[PDB]
């Protein structure tokens, strides 16, 4: 995250810290079993940890899990950016409620351009350049019009919402893939792609639009076979 601050050690409960070899992404804790985050970040031998904030001073109830289910959308688009870019885990094992975890759960609507949302992660603090932070980074940015990020973009996926500041400076980047854009109090988006170097005005990160993946998600996890993602 560029522009941010150290999150408030209790303001994501929900945030999960998704590693695989070797690179680093966020995630969503969706339930006591289940994590979302960007199918992009599926780069093998995932390890997920939640309940952490400092990464060298470990949070008490912090834990380790791994992918026991994973799941994600069998027809992508091609032509566009990394299209539906998602992907729904259930942990090896179950994570309760403490201090520093809890899930944040799915969307009632999808959030208005204009609403406040905030970024969160463990990515780079700079762009150009990294600069990989102890604690998770937390910014406000905005929920943009589309048109921002499809003027800024090329292959710009649907089911996604265009967030960031119209005048730059605050911004996810590299490391913060897969991790929440939580909008109004609601879990909004998935960060996927956005413009490197980051926080460029102008050039928003583009976020996979978890509401629109409410029933897919709800159908997996219920356990209804063979579910379908939204077009
Ligand atoms: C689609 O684009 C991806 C970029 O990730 C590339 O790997 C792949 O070769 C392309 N698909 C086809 C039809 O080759
Ligand atoms: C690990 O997997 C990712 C998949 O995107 C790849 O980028 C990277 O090159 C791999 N690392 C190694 C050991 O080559
Ligand atoms: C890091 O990359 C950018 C250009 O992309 C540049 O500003 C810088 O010279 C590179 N590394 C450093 C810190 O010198």
């Amino acid at each position: 995250v560029i522009g941010g601050d150290e999150c408030n050690i209790n303001e994501h409960r929900f945030l999960a810290l998704v590693y695989a070899n070797g690179s680093l992404c966020g995630g969503t804790l969706i339930n006591q079993e289940w994590v979302l985050t960007a199918r992009h970040c599926d780069r093998g031998n995932m390890r997920i940890y939640l309940g952490m904030h400092n990464l060298k001073v470990l949070n008490k109830d912090a834990l380790r899990r791994f992918p026991k289910e994973k799941y994600f959308c069998l027809n992508t688009r091609n032509d566009t950016i990394w299209d539906k870019d998602i992907m729904l885990i259930r942990l090896n094992r179950p994570v309760r409620n403490s201090a520093h975890i809890a899930p944040l759960s799915l969307p009632s609507n999808p959030p208005s351009v204009g609403s406040v949302c905030r970024i969160m992660g463990w990515g780079t603090i700079t762009s150009p350049n990294a600069t990989l932070p102890d604690v998770p980074h937390c910014a406000n940015i905005n929920i943009l019009d589309y048109a921002v990020c499809q003027a800024a973009y090329k292959g710009l996926a649907a089911t996604t919402l265009c967030a960031g500041i119209l005048e730059g400076g605050k911004d996810t980047c590299k490391g913060d893939s897969g991790g929440p854009l939580i909008c109004n109090g609601q879990f909004q988006g998935i960060l996927s792609v956005g413009g490197n170097p980051c926080a460029q005005p102008r050039k928003p990160g583009i976020y996979t639009k978890v509401f629109d993946y409410t029933d897919w998600i709800q159908s997996i996890i219920s356990g209804n076979t063979d579910a379908t993602c939204p077009p």
